[PDB]
């Protein structure tokens, strides 16, 4: 599977018959049609703990991964019951500056959208969670172009040595907090992974604060290959799915 023209987004359901299902990722969020709960608790995000271990080209997004063998970078709060462990992050992003996330606001497309990937303790691990409606939680921020952001530099300057697919870089004591908004208000609905396997596990919790990133840091991360090493060079650019039909979830809004 890719985001090419022979098996991109469209193709999907061939192979992953889900793809057609009933909550799938990602969605336009309406903020009209979005209800206000104020049941909804305050997002408790716990990352001063956090242990990254490495960086990742796996040929669709690079991926930070994280030590999570204990509660070191935990999600909890918001619409969740109990306590999500963060295992990794990753982005999603455009050829062009208008166009890269997945979720959309009004129909407005940003040029990135970051994903940080937690799963549900209650569940022993990542593998187990994947089998359960509430098995994930996923932290989604849109980049938008505009001033540097300083805490992802750092990530920005290992990409040279993961150009290609199956390339890895240590890429130990970054930490994850640089990369959060001032504000934590955010939509949630019941959805699923965007990529294959695009199981429906993932109460998704979508920032309604964008960050800013430069030009030049987001055109570091459209140099980045799809391919491997002594393959022909595909650029790694507009990997994201496209919106899917809401089909009766109903979005909540924290504000
Ligand atoms: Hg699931
Ligand atoms: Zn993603």
């Amino acid at each position: 599977w890719g985001y090419g023209k022979h098996n991109g987004p469209e193709h999907w359901h061939k192979d992953f018959p889900i793809a057609k299902g009933e909550r799938q990722s990602p969605v336009d969020i309406d903020t009209h049609t979005a209800k206000y709960d104020p049941s909804l608790k305050p997002l408790s995000v716990s990352y001063d703990q956090a242990t990254s271990l490495r960086i990742l080209n796996n040929g669709h997004a690079f991926n930070v991964e994280f030590d999570d063998s204990q509660d070191k970078a935990v999600l909890k709060g918001g619409p969740l019951d109990g306590t999500y462990r963060l295992i990794q992050f990753h982005f999603h992003w455009g050829s062009l500056d208008g166009q890269g996330s997945e979720h959309t606001v009004d129909k407005k497309k940003y040029a990135a959208e970051l994903h940080l990937v937690h799963w549900n303790t209650k569940y022993g691990d990542f593998g187990k969670a994947v089998q359960q409606p509430d098995g994930l939680a996923v932290l989604g921020i849109f980049l938008k172009v505009g001033s540097a952001k300083p805490g992802l530099q750092k990530v920005v300057d290992v990409l040279d040595s993961i150009k290609t697919k199956g390339k890895s870089a240590d890429f130990t004591n970054f930490d994850p907090r640089g990369l959060l908004p001032e504000s934590l208000d955010y939509w949630t609905y019941p959805g699923s992974f965007t990529t294959p396997p695009l199981l429906e596990c993932v109460t998704w919790i979508v920032l309604k604060e964008p960050i800013s990133v430069s030009s030049e840091q987001v055109l570091k991360f459209r140099k980045l290959n799809f391919n491997g090493e002594g393959e022909p060079e595909e650029l790694m650019v507009d990997n994201w799915r496209p919106a899917q039909p809401l089909k009766n979830r109903q979005i909540k809004a924290s504000f």
